[PDB]
């Protein structure tokens, strides 16, 4: 091997391009050639008493690598669980790959966790996906529950936009011992196929690796069958460990090895492709996550021009941050700027209007927040020609808070159309918008509107927050006003008591819009976690809408505002 030698990280981009070329022909040929080249046995999985313990009859545990439980006296088959030890990079049996527990195997699952001295569970699935059960809930809603011989107590839950973290205490009956186990549940794998970008998964993996302790047993990894998504987690983790001392990758070799340990590991070509995509992105990024106590020092470092270099660390970091419906000729007039378009997968689709066509289109994108998916809509400043679409977007998407980050005119040019009424009520197609109040605060204006669907008479209140103190050139000297603004907007979402997204726009809906969303997320994360990763926040945003946080100065301001917020 020979045929499939290791890939130096320098050659990873070219290798992955080679594989992906001609509709992934070489990827398919490589993937299909994977063969451990030995005969296994699976007698335990197939025992009549064990068949009901297998979520999928066709996904079994090889005898030589299966995880063996201590038998329960008088109970045949009680040593069995559908789980296998799986190797990492220079880490033997580093993981246990297992299926999503069934109700009948909850006790078995927790007994495995106990007996194997595991501290970490990685769950690579939601419980239900597209109305199909992928895994049954093997953990308590709250407090303690008994699963066979093991008492499991939920101590804490953190629920975020793309993952949950649950902390448990374990106690075996008649034991002195108490053990802590953390479950990391990734919730952002799509219903069909693989993730479009690796960014959410890599953030998840980073979380797992921080909170998995030293002197612990294998990390328990599961999805539904415990082979596909479980396989991807394991090979990505292993290869990222490999690169630390070695700076080469061997995905082919590692999957081949894993296939001698559990059937089907990395179950599809698209999963095999996703692994390469994740590793490519991972090597292009570094570590940009910093605890609150080192933020000032990190900023100080970024502010320096290093010997050899001609720009600051802050500028280098920013530089590293390097569709169809928006392109339709009937929609081109609906874009403020031809180079700023929403991605197809995250675009805000409108209800089509019978005789129109293209009426499903608005230049706007769904953007996840810290706690919830689709927390924001990032959109351009409305044109006269898209104003009716804008109001309809708010209604259909239950957005009743609008954040405007530009003056109507800056530098003697029009930045946004005045899409709202002031002197009297106006009808925008289906919607009657009545102006109710206008509050002029030092750094912003708050406008309040009653909006009525003239089709059925249903009515809503919309609040618009227009920040007026962003300098027409550059960025605010102090983050104080903007941090207060973010706070005001979000207290309104709470008040309130908003469920739908906050719609955010500037002119093109990427620059200041990117800053508003980055800081909304970052400042809350700092308050609740005491860490900051500006770079990965912006990277994430750019998987949902292009160009988010448009300039180096906008990027630096995120750090500045984060620093000031900490000072408070």
């Amino acid at each position: 091997m020979l045929s499939h030698p290791p890939i130096p990280i320098a050659d990873m981009a070219e290798h992955t391009e080679r594989l992906k070329a001609n509709d992934s022909l070489k990827l398919s040929q490589e993937y299909e050639s994977i063969d451990p080249g030995q005969q296994f046995t699976w007698e335990h999985s197939n025992l009549e008493v064990n068949k009901p313990k297998n979520r999928y009859a066709n996904v079994i545990a090889y005898d030589h690598s299966r995880v063996i439980l201590q038998p329960i006296e008088g109970i045949m088959g009680s040593d069995y669980i559908n789980a296998n030890y799986v190797d990492g990079y220079r880490r033997q049996n580093a993981y246990i790959a297992t299926q999503g527990p069934l109700p009948e195997t909850f006790g078995d699952f927790w007994r495995m966790v106990w007996e194997q001295r595991s501290a970490t569970i990685v769950m690579m699935t939601r419980l239900e996906e597209k109305s199909r059960i992928k895994c049954d809930q093997y953990w308590p809603n709250r407090g303690t529950e008994t699963y066979g011989f093991i008492q499991v107590t939920l101590l804490d839950t953190i629920e975020l936009a793309t993952f949950c973290v649950r902390t448990f205490s374990l106690h075996k009956n008649g034991s002195s011992e108490k053990r802590e186990v953390r479950q990391f549940q990734f919730t952002a794998w799509p219903d069909h196929g693989v993730p479009e970008y690796p960014t959410p998964f890599l953030a998840f993996l980073r979380r797992v690796k921080t909170c998995n302790p030293p002197d612990a047993g294998p990390i328990v990894v599961h999805c539904s069958a415990g082979v596909g998504r479980t396989g991807c987690f394991i090979v990505i983790d292993a290869m990222l460990e490999r690169i630390k001392p070695e700076k080469t990758v061997d995905v082919y070799g590692h999957v081949t090895l894993m296939r001698s340990q559990r059937n089907y590991m990395v179950q599809t070509e698209d999963q095999y492709s996703f692994i390469h995509e994740a590793l490519l992105e991972a090597v292009g990024c570094g570590n940009t996550e910093v605890p609150a106590r080192s933020l000032y020092a990190y900023i100080q470092k970024l502010a320096q021009v290093e010997p050899g270099e001609h720009v600051t660390g802050m500028e280098l970091e920013f530089k590293r941050l390097a569709f169809i419906s928006a392109n339709l000729p009937c929609n081109k007039f609906k874009n403020r700027l031809v180079n700023i378009m929403p991605y197809e997968s995250t675009r805000v689709c409108l209800q089509p209007i019978r005789g129109v066509e293209g009426s499903d289109y608005i230049n706007a994108s769904f953007i996840d927040g810290y706690r919830q998916q689709k927390a924001y809509i990032a959109t351009q400043g409305p044109l006269a020609e898209t104003t009716e679409d804008f109001w309809r977007m708010l209604w259909e998407n239950n957005s009743t808070i609008v954040v405007m980050l530009t003056k109507l005119r800056e530098m003697g040019r029009e930045k946004c159309h005045q899409y709202w009424p002031a002197e009297r009520s106006a009808r925008y197609q289906y919607f009657v918008v009545d102006p109710m109040a206008e509050y002029n605060m030092p750094q912003y204006i708050l406008r309040e509107f009653k909006v009525t669907d003239a089709r059925d008479g249903q009515s809503r209140t919309v609040r618009q927050f227009q920040f007026t103190d962003w300098p027409e050139q550059g960025v605010p000297k102090s983050g104080e006003g903007f941090i207060d603004f973010i706070g005001q907007v979000h207290k309104t979402k709470e008040q309130f008591g908003q469920d739908g997204p906050i719609s955010v726009h500037c002119s093109a809906g990427v620059g200041r819009t990117g800053v508003f969303i980055t800081l909304s997320i970052v400042l809350e994360r700092m308050r609740y976690e005491g860490v900051v990763d500006i770079f990965q926040t912006v990277k994430m945003l750019r998987t949902q809408r292009p160009a988010m946080v448009q300039t180096e100065d906008e990027y630096q301001f995120c750090y500045q505002a984060a620093l000031e917020y900490l000072g408070s």
